[PDB]
Formats: C-alpha cells, sequence, structure tokens
C-alpha cells in the first residue's frame, strides 16, 4: 500500500533535479541511494546474492544518472561477522559485484561501494566459529547486554586492536578499494559512521585508548584519516567519499550527549578541507542527519533537536550528501537543496520504491516499506516492490 | 548628523525587548554594550579618566536594565602596553572604577569588566620603557611590519612565554577579577578574542609551541580554559563570561582560512558546556560575528561569508551574546533574537548613541559615529554625542 498520511509534493522545480558532478560521475539529479544493508548475501563466503542482487540494483538504477551507494561490504573476513552481508575481498564475491556494477551502468547510473569494518557490532559467536577476533578500539567498554551475552557464550572477548592490527585493516581497506574499482565501481565510500569500527575510534565513549589512536580529538580521528589517505593514494581522491554521523547513537555511540562531539567531527571535516586545498578533495562527505539518530526507529523517532550538521558547511567546501527522514518531508528537502552543493540520500523509501526518483519529481504517493523484510533472506520485500505504474495496476490507490 | 542611508525599524515587538537573566543580573532588554576601548585613561598609571569616564558610562547606562561590558582593562602592567587604556590592578585605578560602577548602578543597569592581556598587540617601545617584556605564545611569528619595526627600534624582542610566566598571568587574572568584583562590578568577561594574548594561544598561526600549551586543539585551548577555571573558582561561574571571535582576522589571527578553526572553537564551547553540566555554567559566551572580522573596517567590509557561528549553539546551551554590524541591520536582528537565549551587542553605534536602546525600540534614526574620536584624548566624540531629543533640538533631522 501507499503511505496513508502523506501529502506528496513535486520536487522537479528544485535543485534536487539539477545535474551535479560527483567524482567522475555526472549525476542527473541529486536523489542518492545511501548504503542499505539487506542481508541477502549467501553463506559461506559472504557472496552477493546470485539470484536477486542484480535485479534489486537494476530496479533502483532505473532513473538515468542516479548515484547508488551499495550496501556495506566487508573488506575482509576479520572485518565481518554477519553471515549474510557481502564482502569485497574474494574472486567469487567480485564476480557477482561485477554483474551488479555492469547492470547499474547499463541503466546509465553510478555505483559507489561502501567499505565496512564492524568492530564491536559484529557477532562474537560467528567470529569465534571462524577463528576470528572480536575487535574494537578498546576493551573496557562494551556495546550492549546482548553483545556481552553473545561474547561470554562464544568465549570470544572484546579485543583492543594493536597498532599492527590497525595497519592490517588499512591494508585490507586498500585492497578492497582496488578490488571494487577493478571490478567496475565508480568509487568507494569509507564508512566512518553508525557506530562501526572507525566510529568506535572517533567516539570517546568507545575509545579509551592512551596510545596515538586515542585520548584526544586528533588521535581519535587518526584511523579514519589514515584510511582516507591510504585510499586517496590507492585509487584517487575523486573515487573516495567519507560517511559520518556526528549525532548518531546507534551501536552505542555518544551523539549530542558528548559535549565534544561537534569538535571531533569539525576536526575531521577540517582535515578533509586541508587535503582539498592541497589538491586532493574527496568526491563527497556523506552525513547522517540528527533527524535520524538510529535508523531502526520509525521516522520521527530518535530525532535530536539539540544539534545541527550545518557546521560542516562552514568547514568542508565540497559536495555534501545528507540522509535521514527526507522522503516524508519534501518541505524540508525543498529548503535544504537551495544550497547548490547539497544532495539528499533516501534510504528506507528507496527500499520500497524502485522508481522513487520519478515519484519525487512528480509528487506521487510513496509505497510503504516493510521493515520485516529489510533483513530477510527473500525476494519478497527486496525485488517485488512495485513501481507507481505497477502499484496502480495492483489497485494500491484504493487500499 | 544621522546616518543617511538607513531605514530604521522598531524592534520593540521582538525578543530584543524581553527581559533575561545573565548571571546575577535581570536585564530588561537584550541590547548589550560590548567592550569598547576608548583610550581616555590617563598616564601614568593607566587610570580611568577622572574627568569624563563616569559621565560616558552614565550616559550609556541610561536605559534601565542595560548590560554594559567595559572597555578592556589590563590585569597588570606586563599585560598592558597602551598608555591610555585602563587597568584594574591598582588602588588608584579601582577608586575610579568604583565611581563608574556606582553610576551605572544608580541608573539601574549592570557592568561587567572585560579583562585583557595584549600579547603581541602591545607596543614594544612602551613596554621597553617600563622595563617590561613583549610577550606572545611564540617567538617565530610576528604580528605585522609596524610591530616588527617598533620592536627592532625598542630593542625589545617578541618573547615566547614560559610556563611560569603563563602561571603569573593567571594569578593576575584572578586578582584583577577579585578587584573588579570587590569594587562593585557585577561580573567579568575574559577576553579570548580579537587577536590578544589568549587568542594568540588559541590560533595555530600565532601558536607554534611544542609544549602542553600548543601543537593540538586541546593544548592551544589550555591557557584560555585555565583562566576560565581560575576565575570560576575565585568569584563564581555566575560572575564570569568568555569572549571569542572564531572568524576574526584582526591582529593577525587566522579566521576561516584555517580549516581547523571551527574545531578549535567548538572544542572550547564543548569544554564550557561540560563545566555547565558539572554545575559551573558561565554567565554567557560572547561571540564576534563573521559579519565583522576586523572592527576598524567600515560596516559591510571584512565580512566573511564562508562561515557561521551557529555551530556554537549546537554545543553551548547557555546565553549567547552576538556582536558585529547589527545596528544597521534590524532585519537580521529580528531573525536572530527569535532564538530565546540570544542577545545582541552593539558597539560602534553605542559609541555614538547614548540612548541607542530607545532608538532600537522605537525605530529612530541613528547618530553617525566619528571614527576619528574613537581613540582620541577628548570629551569630544566621547560624551557629547546627543540623545535623540538633543539631536532634534540641534536640528540634526535637517542635516
Ligand atoms: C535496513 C537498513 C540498512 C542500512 N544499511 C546501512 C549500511 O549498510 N551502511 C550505512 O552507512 N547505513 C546504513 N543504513 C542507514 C541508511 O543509509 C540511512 O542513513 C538511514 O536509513 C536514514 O535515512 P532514511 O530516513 O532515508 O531511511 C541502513 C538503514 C536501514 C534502514
Ligand atoms: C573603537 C572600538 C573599540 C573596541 N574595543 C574593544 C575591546 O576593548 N574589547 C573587545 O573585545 N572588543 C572591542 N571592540 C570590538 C567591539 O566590541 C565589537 O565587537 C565590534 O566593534 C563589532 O561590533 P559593531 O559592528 O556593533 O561595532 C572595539 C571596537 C571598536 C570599534
Ligand atoms: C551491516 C551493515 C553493513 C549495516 C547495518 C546497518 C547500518 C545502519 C549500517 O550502517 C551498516
Ligand atoms: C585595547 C583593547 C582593550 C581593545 C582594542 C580593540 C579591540 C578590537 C579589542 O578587542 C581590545
Ligand atoms: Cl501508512
Ligand atoms: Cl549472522
Ligand atoms: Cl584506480
Ligand atoms: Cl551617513
Ligand atoms: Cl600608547
Ligand atoms: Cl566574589
Ligand atoms: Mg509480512
Ligand atoms: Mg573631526
Ligand atoms: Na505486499
Ligand atoms: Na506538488
Ligand atoms: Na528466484
Ligand atoms: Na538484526
Ligand atoms: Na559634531
Ligand atoms: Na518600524
Ligand atoms: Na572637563
Ligand atoms: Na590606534
Amino acid at each position: 500500500s501507499f503511505v496513508k498520511d502523506f501529502k506528496p509534493q513535486a520536487l522537479g522545480d528544485t535543485n534536487l533535479f539539477k545535474p551535479i558532478k560527483i567524482g567522475n560521475n555526472e549525476l542527473l539529479h541529486r536523489a542518492v541511494i545511501p548504503p542499505l544493508t539487506r542481508m541477502r548475501a549467501l553463506h559461506p563466503g559472504n557472496i552477493p546474492n546470485r539470484d536477486w542482487a542484480v535485479e534489486y540494483y537494476t530496479q533502483r538504477a532505473q532513473r538515468p544518472g542516479t548515484m547508488i551507494i551499495t550496501e556495506g561490504a566487508f573488506i575482509s573476513p576479520q572485518a565481518g561477522g554477519y553471515d549474510n552481508a557481502p564482502g569485497v575481498w574474494s574472486e567469487e564475491q567480485m564476480v557477482e559485484w561485477t554483474k551488479i556494477f555492469n547492470a547499474i551502468h547499463e541503466k546509465k547510473s553510478f555505483v559507489w561501494v561502501q567499505l565496512i569494518v564492524l568492530g564491536w557490532a559484529a557477532f562474537p559467536d560467528n567470529l569465534a566459529r571462524d577463528g576470528l577476533r572480536y575487535d574494537s578500539a578498546s576493551d573496557n567498554v562494551f556495546m550492549d547486554a546482548e553483545q556481552e551475552a553473545k561474547a561470554k557464550k562464544a568465549n570470544n572477548p572484546q579485543h583492543s586492536l594493536t597498532k599492527d592490527e590497525i595497519k592490517q585493516y588499512i591494508k585490507e581497506y586498500v585492497q578492497a578499494a582496488k578490488n571494487s574499482i577493478a571490478a567496475g565501481a565508480d568509487g568507494v565510500e569509507i564508512h566512518s559512521a553508525n557506530g562501526y569500527l572507525l566510529n568506535q575510534f572517533l567516539d570517546p565513549h568507545s575509545n579509551t585508548r592512551t596510545d596515538e589512536y586515542g585520548g584526544s580529538i586528533e588521535n581519535r580521528a587518526r584511523f579514519t584519516l589514515e584510511v582516507v589517505d591510504a585510499l586517496v593514494e590507492a585509487i584517487g581522491h575523486e573515487k573516495v567519499g567519507l560517511r559520518l554521523s556526528p549525532y548518531g547513537v546507534f551501536n552505542s555511540m555518544s551523539g549530542g550527549a558528548e559535549t565534544g562531539i561537534v569538535a571531533q567531527y569539525a576536526y575531521v571535516a577540517g582535515e578533509l578541507e586541508k587535503r582539498a586545498k592541497a589538491g586532493k578533495r574527496l568526491a563527497f562527505v556523506h552525513l547522517v542527519e540528527p533527524r535520524v539518530t538510529n535508523p531502526f526507529l520509525t521516522e520521527g523517532e530518535g530525532e535530536y533537536e539539540g544539534g545541527s550538521n550545518d557546521f560542516v558547511y562552514s568547514i568542508w567546501k565540497g559536495p555534501v550528501i545528507r540522509a535521514g527522514n527526507f522522503a516524508l518531508h519534501p518541505e524540508v528537502v525543498r529548503e535544504e537543496v537551495k544550497d547548490k552543493r547539497t544532495l539528499i540520500g533516501y534510504g528506507r523509501f528507496f527500499i520500497s520504491n524502485p522508481d522513487l526518483v520519478d515519484r519525487l519529481e512528480k509528487g506521487l504517493p510513496l509505497n510503504k516499506y516493510d521493515r520485516d523484510t529489510f533483513y530477510q533472506m527473500s525476494a519478497h520485500g527486496y525485488i517485488d516492490y512495485p513501481t507507481y505504474e505497477e502499484a496502480l495496476k495492483l489497485g494500491w490507490d484504493k487500499k
């Protein structure tokens, strides 16, 4: 069915429908697909779904000139810990990714691989089974009671990374980025948001290290910026973006309750702008909005009103993608896109609307999403959401 | 004469005319007099002007419930270097300050002493004459060619403060604050703006130290926060405010050209909010706006459009005073005061309009200021600017 209490607005008369260049890609509009984990990858081997993933991405690439950021992809086995999320370290994985990239490109759209390392969000019991560590910045604070329980049962203790192990992850980021580009991707996004490993280093709650990787703003940002620099050198600044969620609390990050949080993220933004003036400007910075501090709460919940991401614009002078509860708020998007370097990521409603871009342009009703199939091993709630045409044929306008 | 090309607007229907409590003071409106050096203090001894200073402040206290921040006052001889700016270290000084405070209080207004230390802005030749050092954070970067010339001639080299000398300044801040309160002031403002000594420590251009007072965000902020803590302990958090100018370039500060500048100031704001949650909230943070990056450029010049101070509001949750080109822009003030913890500092137009508050309320013409008498040793351009009533009697409406 369509979302019941929603008054659509056509956005075709706004900058959302003005072309913009991001890295090497000439986007034809500024509605971006942000990274969305769907858990259809197959075990063993963290292989992109051989039955459905091409179709899923093809559907969502249908509007020409759309920028798609993939679901997060593990850079290595040690970086993972969910059996049904994909990786980008193996030949068998890359064979499937290449088909996905080719399909997106045939629709004249673009694809950026999000590179992920889980840290304390990983399942310690899956990792123990595979003879892998359970990693984080520190070993004296733990994500939550369920993770604690899983770790006790699996007898797999949270492990504070050594400097050598940080370097090994950096090597893996580099190879994963190279694999992605060689397989046909337009670029990569470094995930430093949502409470995964890089965020665990940025955040003073999860990072209580006393070496050069913790204990100050500069030190907490070190790992993230090392990955940035390593990938810029490996594949080019124009093929690299960075994702941040300054106000996020998902996976036990501090958000606005930490009074130093703006400073921490302002520092990162400043260091990116320094590199940009020095000839190496990232393709984009991607921000999760305080509109959504936890993406598994229904739209309107988990809003933080005590802070804004606008500070980033005073510092970083490149493109900015913003995501978080924008689909149901065209009135907000209309204002935000007046800034000529702002793009809008639409997550949950791109799950449920393969033709979302057409619907945004024309002010059409939106398909409701089905949270029960966000992570299911099924084609249902993955590739069977209808376009607007299909929805009308199905009688959804009278449901 | 009145300002010729200005269309006044009455602001009496806005929050500018709603009462607010700042520290111990019940302000009746939110038009604040920011600190304005006038150079009428007498030499020797840096004594507030015995002929005119009481009258000057009395005039500008005339609207009941006005918050007045004094001209900057030196905490010690070593902190000074201008012969005609006042100090707050001596009995002879405090005798005059007490008369000033009493006069302001008789008008049912309030007075906060701004405490200053010049650093590299001081005149090296005056200091040499008095057997004093020429101080800054570092000794390998210098303010400008004129200061260099003065230092060479006076044979008084720029000196990088030792840690012991920083401690001595802190002792002096404490005694100056105590002197101010004991003499009758309602509070003090710590000047950490406009390129004076504390700002010279905050800014990475002027601070190239490799000890604990430089080389990182936390270290560059150390001196400012030490002064904050020392004064909070000495006279109470409710009697202390802090002034900052993140985007200022006056006295050779970096402003927005430094990509780390927002992070630096965001850190300070965060550390103030941390103290506030821990039971010691400063009375206010006072910000100079990027509207005015150098206060000796005519309104509209030296505007920096690449940055906003709005970031401070995401971090610091107390009152914020904002200053910079607001007198000629009532349309901007009308929007800014919709925020219920925002006050507006009016500098140059309070120099020229002793009854500025009445004029803001009622939308009256403003007296032009005379920059030639900003720093003159004269009553002219100090205590002879007319109220609106006096200006009409003088025929200014037909000039
Ligand atoms: C099912 C689901 C999966 C997600 N997967 C990822 C991910 O792999 N990487 C990431 O950075 N964010 C991920 N997110 C967060 C989204 O990219 C996005 O920021 C968030 O959903 C808010 O935007 P929205 O309100 O438009 O849905 C996910 C969100 C959802 C709901
Ligand atoms: C003549 C003059 C003297 C000033 N003296 C001081 C001072 O002692 N301390 C300070 O922090 N700022 C000082 N300032 C800066 C002002 O407080 C204020 O921030 C600035 O003039 C911008 O506001 P305006 O546009 O309303 O004049 C001075 C400015 C002027 C023009
Ligand atoms: C497993 C992952 C790759 C994603 C899970 C959900 C969110 C919000 C992420 O950021 C990462
Ligand atoms: C001599 C001083 C006390 C003031 C001089 C001018 C400005 C803008 C200040 O901030 C300080
Ligand atoms: Cl609904
Ligand atoms: Cl799993
Ligand atoms: Cl490449
Ligand atoms: Cl004029
Ligand atoms: Cl002088
Ligand atoms: Cl006291
Ligand atoms: Mg169902
Ligand atoms: Mg004259
Ligand atoms: Na259905
Ligand atoms: Na419409
Ligand atoms: Na099938
Ligand atoms: Na789950
Ligand atoms: Na005159
Ligand atoms: Na009016
Ligand atoms: Na006289
Ligand atoms: Na002068």
